[PDB]
């Protein structure tokens, strides 16, 4: 768009290309996406419009929709690196606790914000998780899937079939990414549906209906699942400490009634000692 002077392709997001550009009546420098034919459906439009509202520290801004020429621009705030990238920068040290620790309770505070809402992400993964130099991290493509690709984050109601999924699944996703932070490997890097659900299985043990009252009738559930023991968490997420486990436990809980919420995750003794370090990063 004509206002904007393309800086660089970023990236080949979920919905487009997302370009590095600069405002020209403002000077901003900002994130642009171009989602995605009929002419942009109108209950996407209004969808995104009421993200427009939802503002927060830990949400990357959506500054501007760009509804023109029947086509779709969503103009974000722009930060320089994401959690993959810094994950992959921080492999052979690891990325201190006390700074893991910092993301996670911001990232909680986000979505206990949006979850509050009743807007949900549904597609949280390292990639759109965004973070500065003053040792802030927030989330990116909030409300993005509803109003409108990695397996790994996906929550099990969602793999099992499950059409009407709560703010849980948010949960679990960041639970999957505390893992990924701690262990510096994914949790459960699956490559097909079956494949990531049988990784879970195998790690969680086969969910039946005492973790999981309603599991065996589930569009997807079939009573042929093979019947994997469940791990031991000190196996599964070493060295992490008895209330990181404690919290990265009650997010992954299979019932996600009982899966922990965000709010409640932020009174978790694990942030007793939370700080907000600043990390080491060369942009
Ligand atoms: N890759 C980027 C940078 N800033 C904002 C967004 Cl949404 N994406």
């Amino acid at each position: 768009m004509e206002n904007f002077q393309k800086v660089e392709k970023i990236g080949e997001g979920t919905y487009g290309v997302v370009y590095k550009a600069r405002n020209k009546l403002t000077g901003e420098v900002v994130a642009l996406k171009k989602i995605r034919t009929e002419g942009v459906p109108s209950t996407a439009i209004r969808e995104i419009s009421l993200l427009k509202e939802l503002n927060h520290p830990n949400i990357v801004k959506l500054l501007d929709v760009i509804h023109t020429e029947n086509k779709l621009y969503l103009v974000f705030e722009f930060l320089h690196q994401d959690l993959k990238k810094f994950m992959d920068a921080s492999a052979l040290t690891g990325i201190p606790l006390p700074l893991i620790k910092s993301y996670l309770f911001q990232l909680l505070q986000g979505l206990a914000f949006c979850h509050s809402h009743r807007v949900l992400h549904r597609d949280l993964k390292p990639q759109n998780l965004l973070i500065n130099t003053e040792g802030a991290i927030k989330l990116a493509d909030f409300g993005l899937a509803r109003a409108f690709v990695t397996l790994w984050y996906r929550a099990p109601e969602i793999l099992l079939g499950c059409k009407y999924y709560s703010t849980a699944v948010d949960i679990w996703s960041l639970g999957c990414i505390f893992a990924e932070m701690v262990t510096r490997r994914a949790l459960f890097p699956g490559d097909s549906e079956i494949d990531q659900l049988f990784r879970i299985f195998r790690t969680l043990g086969t969910p039946d209906e005492v973790v999981w009252p309603g599991v065996t009738s589930m569009p997807d559930y079939k009573p042929s699942f093979p019947k994997w023991a469940r791990q031991d968490f000190s196996k599964v997420v070493p060295p992490l400490d008895e209330d990181g486990r404690s919290l990265l436990s009650q997010m992954l809980h299979y019932d996600p009634n009982k899966r922990i919420s965000a709010k409640a995750a932020l009174a978790h003794p694990f942030f007793q000692d939370v700080t907000k370090p600043v990390p080491h990063l060369r942009l």
